């Protein structure tokens, strides 16, 4: 059911501190590669009056190159698909939490997000526009009853050369029954994601991923 290569189409809609708006978008990958592109519309409420930065990773776990035999739970779960639920944490005080459904329709990816972001402080760099992307990640993922959960900290690059650090907590939640399931242990998915455009104070956008994961390949005592 997932191809060498496969196109998504998504929609995005939500407020981020009392700003409401809503995105398109669509893109290709290579799911077995793990890369990905995606190009985005603010269609409402653009340009934004935050950084869209903040948007970046609500907009796709079928990507993942899943190396060393790791089970690959997310596409493993087709036809049915999966949901993902993320509450991000920034150091300044700022929350925002993105819902999303994933399914497969006629051969396409099909995405659908809710966003809610909530207390962005008015004069840091995320209200302010003051933001110059992400920074590569590395995101820990374990079993927890039934599903997976996710954990990572990432760095936000700022105009001026400091940065802006937030948590991410995310659970993945498969519409495949348990029984048709295998299990990965815990491992790790290190992420590039970058912006290649941007057009019209931020209401067009292009993003690239790379996504692969691996086990820790250190040696071991145990």
């Amino acid at each position: 059911l997932i191809t060498e290569n496969m196109h998504m189409k998504l929609y995005m809609e939500g407020t981020v501190n009392n700003h409401h708006f809503k995105c398109t978008s669509e893109g290709e990958g290579k799911p077995y590669e793990g890369t990905q592109t995606m190009r985005i519309k603010v269609v409402e409420g653009g340009p934004l009056p935050f950084a869209f930065d903040i948007l970046a990773t609500s907009f796709s776990k079928t990507f993942i190159n899943h190396t060393q035999g790791i089970p690959d739970f997310f596409k493993q779960s087709f036809p049915e698909g999966f949901t993902w639920e993320r509450v991000t944490t920034y150091e300044d005080g700022g929350v925002l939490t993105a819902t999303q459904d994933t399914s497969l329709q006629d051969g396409c990816l099909i995405y659908n997000v809710k966003i809610r972001g909530v207390n962005f402080p008015s004069n840091g760099p995320v209200m302010q526009k003051k933001t110059l992307g992400w920074e590569a990640c590395t995101e820990m993922l374990y079993p927890a009853d039934g599903g997976l959960e996710g954990r990572a900290d990432m760095a936000l690059k700022l105009v001026g050369g400091g940065h802006l650090i937030c948590n991410l907590k995310t659970t993945y939640r498969s519409k495949k029954p348990a029984k048709n399931l295998k299990m990965p242990g815990v491992y790790y998915v290190d992420r590039r994601l970058e912006r290649i455009k941007e057009a019209d104070k931020e209401t067009y956008v292009e993003q690239h991923e790379v996504a692969v994961a691996r086990y820790c390949d250190l040696p071991s005592k145990l």
